[PDB]
């Protein structure tokens, strides 16, 4: 079962005709191709599709570091999960230590080994050409239990494991990896990550994704095609102006017309003869216009359209690499691009890696904040009306407390106790001398 | 192994005919060619590419200077890395010898070594030619535990060293220097950096980049072939004007054109005959016109298109570099292709030489601040009213305390120890009324 034990099927019931018995292919929507990856890879070459993997990797990496070292706060950070909790003197630790391991990606340091930023940006592109992201997680191999590395795995290469009931497997070895068509690894879920966008309910979709590049393709091609034949003017075309029409009873003998062609360079060709003008006395002379004057590209609206389309479908602005947006208006469209795949960092790291260290932590992604020296003045200057005695801004500041703080900073509350020491001054009077009174009687 | 002992292959599992046994060959993408950066070396006198390469190093060049010695605070600096700590003595003398360090580019002053300037501007076109940094380290002869020098290495000669078993070295000899295609140095992960943008997953991508100039290596033949285009019409074209049909009963001998044309050119030619008009009497006079009245550059949309394109994939405003933006608006985006840039930068400088130094210290990039006197005095005039006795601001700087210090500058702190002296001297009555009281009976 791909999820669980359930009633409704959630797989083709009858089995179809998987090219292996092993593993489950990854079939085109239509199922016109059952190869679909080596399909796409033919793409992860293309110049659109590359400026949005590289944009937006770019714009992901200044995350990867974290945040606590970060002084203007932007970056990563391990935290408890509730807001409320105070973390205790070990779990301080414990939340550096799984930043430590997640900036070097592993529990050693090792220059061969990838960065989070390698990572990430790997990740990135296997999400915008493939639909699929996989890494492995490698335990330490005297202790199963602890975790040492995770890597990212070839998402080309990594296929759901069947029965030989052609069910998928789940609880055993549920990941093979493919190579020449033939199984040379094998995974459970414990020991290999699968992340895809875009989930659908669909039966035979056997629990892949969908790629914006299956989906975009007719228009990749086109766009292909129509630069290829703004290219061939060039590359393949006839540029020739015209012909030169010269008429008379005969042709010219090639020796004629080759020295003609001598008399003609000679006197007109280059900046040398450039002004000047040839005079011709044949019978009749005529100049036949084949292209025009002023040549330029074609299809330009057509290439905008195109693109139009695969940057909408990507959730990007045309602006954004270089194309009028056919909307005509318009960064918001950039925040909505970015958060999801952010939150779909998180996620992956979240149900893979802190999973090891259990659910009282969470991994986030966090932007800088506006707490200035300033503003955290601003609002100690109302903190102090507020709540805060002097003395307890200044044991905050590491400051020693001082005689004359234990005051909040409003001039009522000192009217106030100004008030309550006369009230107790009046009250040890009255009480003394009723006491007075008392011992008379 | 690439990064390290797993179980999913990170390499091609049967190994593919490599030119030679010793090391990995430079595949393209599509492995039409084996030989890529011989390829991209061409393209690295593009003004194009180098318009962009020059923008970018010389933005860069200004962070090169400490920030330490710079007034305005625009540099680098060495720092510690928690922000929470306070650097002993002895930690500030080392960060500032490693500041030194890295300006130098190594232990000793030497005007023939690259400074950091030189260093950094050549790893930057390295990055954006080839995509692959490298430097060497170089370590004390006596101690080999002591760093010495770096110095940036030609990346189109660093190959990964390759096992007899096809396998990449790791904790070996991992690079070697080829020339000539023949071994001429060899290094391990210790002595030789390798820095990469670009990553892959993809397996044949055998752990090296991928350069915007193979992506947009079409886009860059078209820009070439467009510019060759424009430029024949004045380095081999025929500018002639048209022709001037004369036409009679039968031509004119050759004696008689060419003292036709002294007739036309002392009458006709120059400023001096500029205005003039010759009368004909021919039977009939045709002037056929061969090119426009006006001439100028053609395929102007289709260069400002391919360079908006190859400016979306190195991620640079076409407007900083002389061309339209298509997108019709825009310095953010500038912002954005230089931090990753500087990023970058900052990552190999962490992984390879501060960590000859251990964890415990940071190199970063920083801007300058707007903390002038005039923002200190305001933050200062917030804090004496939050925090601040007069005297520990004096302290601060340098100046000696004075009697009537050590109050906060607020007028309610002084009526709160206004009100406190008087409830010390209502106090001190009572108790020695109190003991005059007993000491009476």
């Amino acid at each position: 079962s791909l999820y669980g034990q359930q009633q409704a099927y959630a797989e083709p019931f009858i089995e179809m005709m998987d090219t292996n018995p092993e593993f489950r292919d990854k079939r085109s929507y239509m199922k016109n191709e059952h190869n679909l990856h080596d399909v796409l890879k033919k793409f992860g070459n293309n110049p659109i599709l590359n400026a949005i993997i590289l944009t937006r990797s770019n714009q992901v990496a200044m995350y990867c570091q974290p945040a606590r070292y970060s002084e203007k706060g932007l970056g990563f950070e391990v935290r408890l999960r509730d807001l409320d909790a105070e973390p205790g003197r070990k779990e301080k630790e414990e939340m550096k230590r799984i930043e430590d391991f997640i900036v070097n990606t592993g529990k050693d340091k090792d220059v061969d080994r990838d960065s989070f930023q390698t990572f990430c940006k790997k990740i990135v592109r296997d999400t915008y050409i493939y639909d699929q992201v996989n890494f492995e997680k490698v335990f330490n191999k005297n202790n199963k239990t602890k975790l040492e590395k995770f890597i990212a795995v070839d998402p080309s290469t990594i296929f759901y494991a069947t029965d030989k009931k052609g069910k998928i497997i789940k609880g055993g070895k549920r990941f093979v990896q493919v190579v020449d068509k033939r199984v040379v690894a094998s995974f459970t879920s414990r020991e290999l990550a699968m992340g895809i966008r875009n989930p659908r309910t669909e039966l035979s979709s056997s629990g892949y994704g969908l790629s914006e590049v299956e989906i975009a393709m007719k228009e990749f091609i086109a766009y292909n095609n129509t630069e290829s034949f703004n290219d061939r003017f060039f590359s393949h075309g006839g540029t020739t102006r015209g012909i030169l029409q010269i008429r008379s009873d005969q042709q010219q003998s090639q020796h004629a017309l080759e020295n003609f062609k001598r008399e003609w360079k000679s006197s007109l060709s280059g900046i040398n003869g450039s002004w000047q003008i040839p005079v011709v006395m044949a019978d009749d002379i005529k100049f036949v216009n084949m292209t025009p004057t002023a040549n330029d590209m074609q299809f330009e609206k057509w290439l905008n359209y195109l693109i139009n389309i695969i940057s909408a479908l990507y959730g990007i602005d045309p602006a954004e690499i270089g194309f009028p947006n056919r909307g005509g208006a318009t960064q918001q469209s950039q925040n909505k691009g970015l958060q999801p795949l952010l939150r779909f960092i998180e996620d992956l790291v979240n149900r893979h890696i802190i999973s090891e260290y259990g659910d009282k932590y969470t991994f986030q992604f966090v932007g800088g904040d506006t707490k200035s020296a300033t503003d955290k003045l601003n609002i100690l200057k109302l903190e102090t009306q507020i709540f805060k005695t002097v003395n307890e801004a200044r044991e905050e500041q590491g400051k020693k407390p001082i005689e004359g703080g234990d005051i909040i900073l409003d001039a009522s509350f000192l009217q106030g106790t100004a008030q309550l020491q006369q009230d107790k001054q009046y009250n040890d009077g009255k009480q003394k001398e009723r006491l007075q009174m008392m011992m008379s009687l």
